């Protein structure tokens, strides 16, 4: 019956961590991810999952995450998550960051988001990540990459690969609400 | 044609400010508000508005806010606001707060949210506010109130008035994602 799981997952706050977490979720129909840098050691990920086998599948995913070494809080029956908090996760980082923001899109197919994430390169730390794909023929990603000794320059390479990459660092909605 | 405005408004970060701002918006069909304490002097409000007269009404609201002394950035045509940022506003406060969180609900009628806000009392500073009402027979509010010399105690009074008030301070979704 229930068609959506809402999950609060802790993953380590380190480069490559999100990719490893998404690899464990590979067989599942994730429809939302949301993250912003907050705690220096442990990152918090909001996950929305489309279910086809209801509570059986919800329990499988919870068990898989625990067996894989991730902590998860199940928010699937949490009225505040359903009515409010699923629209409020993320916000501003815990301190000001030097970061470059990009948007991307791709047609949905099995594994499409994971193939996209593998192209980014774990050299870059991710300081903001939002994905949404609800039945829409295209998945949508907004992600910020933290500057190190140099800045990321993704547009040409990612456009070549079909991912419709745009620099959003000066986007007014980002600047007004999410910047540090 | 266009049926929704998305607005980024600056209001002063002081007690009673949100009520004054909502009073100016009184004749409009607001469907979303989202705010979290961030800057000490100027608060940022995300507003979603249902339109029945399209761009004419969008322009009326923008002009009304400027004429009333509020700064507004129009995000109604901003693709990042539409696809991403409208799900990411709010987050954690800029520093840790002593605050009590409550949820409320009421049947929608003209002016219902404003009648509700007048009952709260501008004695309390609001440090988190989320409202959503999209065609649903009931409007939904989640709000945090900052502690001073004593703590707020709203349940009995607000339940008497019909507002279905619950203390959400220990809600798992709030604790995991939005707490300071
Ligand atoms: C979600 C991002 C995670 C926490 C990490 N910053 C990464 O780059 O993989
Ligand atoms: C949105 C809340 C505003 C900024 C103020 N803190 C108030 O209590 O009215």
């Amino acid at each position: 019956e229930q068609r959506e799981a809402l999950l609060a997952v802790t993953i380590p706050e380190e480069k490559g961590s999100f990719l490893k977490f998404c690899q464990l979720l590979g067989g599942r129909s994730v429809t939302e991810f949301n993250y912003r840098f907050a705690d220096a050691k442990n990152a918090c990920i909001f996950v929305g999952v489309r279910l086809s086998r209801g509570l059986e599948e919800r329990k499988e995913i919870l068990q898989m995450l625990n067996d894989g070494g991730y902590s998860v809080v199940d928010l699937s029956d949490d009225e505040m998550a359903k009515l409010h908090v699923r629209y409020m996760v993320g916000g501003r980082p815990s301190h000001p960051l030097q970061e470059r923001l990009y948007s991307f899109e791709f047609p949905e197919s099995p594994g499409a988001l994971l193939r996209f994430l593998n192209t980014l390169g774990t050299y870059w730390n991710i300081s903001l990540f939002h994905y949404r794909s609800h039945g829409t023929d295209y998945g949508r990603v907004l992600a910020a990459f933290e500057l190190g000794d140099h800045e990321p320059d993704f547009e040409t390479r990612l456009n070549e690969l079909g991912y419709d990459c745009h620099d959003e660092t000066n986007n007014p909605a980002f600047r007004f609400f999410l910047a540090g």
